[PDB]
DNA sequence: GAGCCATTATAAATTGTCCGTTGAGCTTCTACCAGCAAATACCTATAATGGGAGCTGTCACGGATGCA
């Protein structure tokens, strides 16, 4: 069986997004569009089926459905740009 | 009312493709001395001096063939 990972973007921005609690201000630091960020929910959703947020009036707030999948994504990202960080000090 | 999340299109990216090289290691093909097996030559000095070798066991016409 084919493992089928989450896409290797959709992860980071997601991070960003409860951070920053707007999804235009979620672009800036990931230097992409807005646009960008709702594409790659959908995809990402074909695994999971649950929706990552609720719609508030100039605000984002958390649901429970995606709350259980933010718990198993920030620590993906600390650790490999830590794995880049080994390899690059070692080798100066 | 204006900010911000679903939609639509595209090409830049992006990752898995067709083509080649190569040191090395494994599997053939060849040959060649060793060496033993095999093959081939040569000599033997008491004396020895003419077989048939089993016939063939018989049909029996014709047409020549060669003599006398």
């Amino acid at each position: 069986m084919s493992k089928r990972l989450p896409p290797l973007n959709a992860l980071r921005v997601f991070d960003a997004a409860a951070r920053h609690l707007s999804f235009t201000r979620a672009a800036e630091e990931l230097f992409v569009t807005q646009a960008a960020v709702s594409h790659q929910i959908k995809s990402l959703e074909d695994f999971l089926g649950l929706k990552l947020f609720r719609r508030r009036n100039r605000s984002l707030l958390l649901t429970e459905e995606g709350q259980s999948y933010f718990l198993d994504i920030k620590e993906i990202f600390s650790q490999l740009t830590e794995a880049t960080r080994k390899l690059q000090a070692r080798s100066a």
